[PDB]
């Protein structure tokens, strides 16, 4: 179990080792303004994905940055969000850990 991979069709998307503990952990529990509640996992990198549009800071979870939506890049199913425009680090990836699966490394 070192690799994350999309659940719904298999993309290789992060790995355990990328894992970034932002303000003391890896794990953060947010809803968006719709009430959907997601249990998110930063990461430092992440690969597979599609950034959609252009950032926004609008009800940021995280204090500085600026988010863009990120789809799996092979099935289009929504991952995450990519996290720009803060500091220390300046980007950083936040994957729904109910949307990957954990497995051996290719
Ligand atoms: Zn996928």
């Amino acid at each position: 179990a070192s690799i994350f991979r999309c659940r719904q069709c298999g993309q290789t998307i992060s790995r355990r080792d990328w894992l970034l503990p932002m303000g003391g952990d890896h794990e953060h529990v947010v809803f968006n303004p719709a009430g959907m509640i997601f249990r998110v996992w930063c990461f430092s990198l992440a690969q597979g994905l599609r950034l959609i549009g252009a950032p926004s800071g609008e009800f940021s979870w995280f204090k500085g940055y600026d988010w863009t939506i990120a789809l799996c890049g092979q099935c289009g199913s929504h991952l995450g969000w990519h996290y720009e425009g803060g500091s220390q680090p300046q980007t950083f990836f936040g994957l729904i850990k109910d949307r990957l699966a954990e497995g051996p490394a290719d």
